[PDB]
């Protein structure tokens, strides 16, 4: 599923991501835009052999199990394919753990390079 911008904002808010760990809703929408372009099915392989899954590009070395990643820890206790669902619940629950791990939203490289320090409120402008 490719979410609309305000559609994803409403879903992230209903799931408790707005202001979670101090990160306003626009930070999360901006992160999803640049990690997956709002596409729940997005997958991308990394040079270390891991793969990133879903709307928030959650990694198979630390967070989810994909069965093909050396040194996998599966800290979210979830198959990586579950993070590709049209229902974002599993991605939100895992992202809440990632953002609590010590580095905040710096865990998302696209957030650090394309959202951090910008006017993130623009990503929720116009939404009701």
């Amino acid at each position: 599923k490719v979410f609309g911008r305000c559609e994803l904002a409403a879903a992230m808010k209903r799931h408790g991501l707005d202001n979670y760990r101090g990160y306003s809703l626009g930070n999360w929408v901006c992160a999803a835009k640049f990690e997956s372009n709002f596409n729940t099915q997005a997958t991308n392989r990394n040079t270390d052999g891991s793969t990133d899954y879903g709307i928030l590009q959650i990694n198979s070395r630390w967070w989810c199990n994909d069965g093909r990643t050396p040194g996998s820890r599966n800290l979210c206790n979830i198959p990586c394919s579950a993070l590709l669902s049209s229902d974002i619940t599993a991605s939100v629950n895992c992202a809440k753990k990632i953002v609590s791990d010590g580095n905040g939203m710096n865990a998302w490289v696209a957030w650090r390079n394309r959202c951090k320090g910008t006017d993130v409120q623009a990503w929720i402008r116009g939404c009701r």
